[PDB]
């Protein structure tokens, strides 16, 4: 009973409140709606003993309050707390029972929210066809057949004929008689962070995720950019897979090699920018010397190791570390393994990296390798990864002028996208809490045009929004 607003009625009147709780409502029901008091505030009109009371909410910027009592970081937890409690007091008592959900278009898939009538055109032909619409914010019920915008007032209607409870129903009801003739919706994949819950409800429902998914796939063909470099015969050997190549224009370079070797300046890894990234593979033998050198190079203090080394009886990545207590020497570089501690799903391996022939080069370089990833699929709960993804953040913030973070898996796209993508989205909460947008295909679109094909299945797909999800309702 968390996370969501759906209790919240953005545009409503004190009078629209009373009378939406005495018609629709019973004893118990409430709504919060913004305060008219203070902008910024919120309002929570309920229903007692036949008649509305309307309870002030301080909003400080830093918490909720009613004024007094317990503090709270959201509005819904605040809510969910009267909700279970029943202490709300004046000295009257105030029960918290059933929340009177807003019927205006709110996390809908077809709801676009703020978009201009020449956007929403501009959207209906670029990407829509014939039958094609979506609802913008009184409301446009925007169609295309050319894009007609039937118009609706606010009880709702489309000029004239029936007035439906909900634009949810309104939006069923001229599907089956057309008015216009409505076949398919446009969608959106935009969500606010506290809407998230709701959303994956539709997307889990009969599909959501699939089709999400597969029009993101659909995308690719707009991400062809120059792999030129990947694909050469001195850089053959250097790969995973031949189809799995960097990006020309973010590709990390490597400097000074050795000589005698036809191209030294190669390997398979792509710098990420939403803190920045290195999206890189795991190592092959012939190229551990390359990954420490890179390491070395773009001042990287964190590596993120989201394989075994062995899975499912095949080699997903070469020991490129060495032993507890030992140190070894990987061409140019020297690493000493100072020590290794373990925690439930990774062990955290503290290693000394420098050039031989100076100490004066030695930086500390923290390896969390994540040992629970299964070898086909997603984890049931995302807890831990977000528990390792909070292990590693706090890591590379605490350290000063610490490098890019370099993530890896056995091609470098699969779990790899899907740990960037989580971190990148989770950060967008950090700093902006449950009030933010969050797109998780824009997202993965803009982290595929700088490494190709970045999170490769719809189990993964599935498993960001799980992990964004759960990080909201700690919040």
């Amino acid at each position: 009973g968390m996370t969501s607003r759906r209790w919240f009625h953005p545009n409503i009147t004190g009078v629209e409140a009373e009378n939406l709780l005495l018609t629709r409502g019973v004893d118990g029901s409430f709504l919060a709606r913004p305060s008219k008091s203070n902008p910024g505030d919120f309002t929570l009109s309920v229903r007692r003993n036949g008649a509305v009371t309307h309870i002030k909410i301080q909003n400080t910027g830093d918490y909720y309050d009613l004024y007094g009592g317990e503090k709270f970081a959201t509005l819904a937890k605040l809510v969910q707390y009267y909700m279970e409690h029943h202490g709300q007091l004046k000295g009257d008592v105030i029960e918290l029972k059933y929340p009177l959900n807003c019927a205006d278009p709110t996390s809908e898939r077809w709801f676009h929210g703020h978009l201009s009538g020449k956007e929403a055109e501009k959207l209906l032909t670029e990407k829509g066809k014939h039958g094609s619409f979506l609802v913008r914010e009184d409301f446009v019920l925007s169609v295309r057949t050319k894009v007609t915008h039937v118009m609706i007032r606010c009880k709702y209607d489309v000029g004239g004929g029936e007035r439906f409870d909900s634009l949810t129903d309104l939006v069923e009801h001229y599907k089956k008689n057309p008015m216009l003739q409505l076949k398919q919706p446009l969608n959106t994949t935009r969500i606010n962070a506290a809407e998230i819950e709701s959303r994956v409800r539709e997307l889990s429902k009969l599909q959501g995720f699939w089709e999400e998914f597969e029009t993101l796939q659909q995308q690719e063909c707009k991400l062809l950019y120059s792999r030129k470099e990947g694909q050469r015969q001195e850089n053959k050997n250097k790969n995973r897979y031949k189809n799995i190549l960097p990006f020309d224009h973010t590709r990390v370079v490597l400097h000074d090699g050795d000589p005698n070797e036809p191209v030294s300046d190669y390997i398979n890894a792509n710098i990420i920018m939403p803190k920045s990234y290195i999206a890189t593979q795991g190592c092959l033998q012939n190229t551990v010397n390359d990954f420490w050198r890179m390491v070395f190079q773009e001042n990287s203090r964190v590596i993120v190791m989201t394989t075994k080394e062995v899975e499912r009886g095949k080699s997903k990545c070469v020991k490129y570390w060495p032993d507890e207590y030992a140190l070894k020497e990987y061409g140019v570089m020297r690493v000493r393994n100072v020590k290794e501690s373990a925690a439930h799903d990774y062990t955290l391996r503290e290693l000394k990296l420098s050039k031989v022939g100076q100490g004066n080069t030695e930086r500390t370089v923290w390896q969390y390798h994540f040992r629970t990833w299964p070898d086909h699929g997603v984890p049931s709960d995302p807890g831990g990864v977000l528990d390792f993804l909070e292990e590693v953040h706090h890591k590379q913030e605490s350290i000063m002028d610490a490098g890019p973070v370099v993530v890896h898996c056995s091609a470098g796209i699969g779990r790899t996208g899907t740990f960037i993508v989580i971190d990148i989205l989770i950060d967008i909460i950090r700093e902006k809490g449950v009030d933010c947008d969050i797109d998780v295909p824009k997202t993965i679109q803009m982290v595929r045009s700088q490494r190709s094909g970045m999170v490769q299945t719809e189990a993964q797909y599935r498993f960001i929004y799980m992990a964004v999800q759960h990080y909201i309702e700690t919040l």
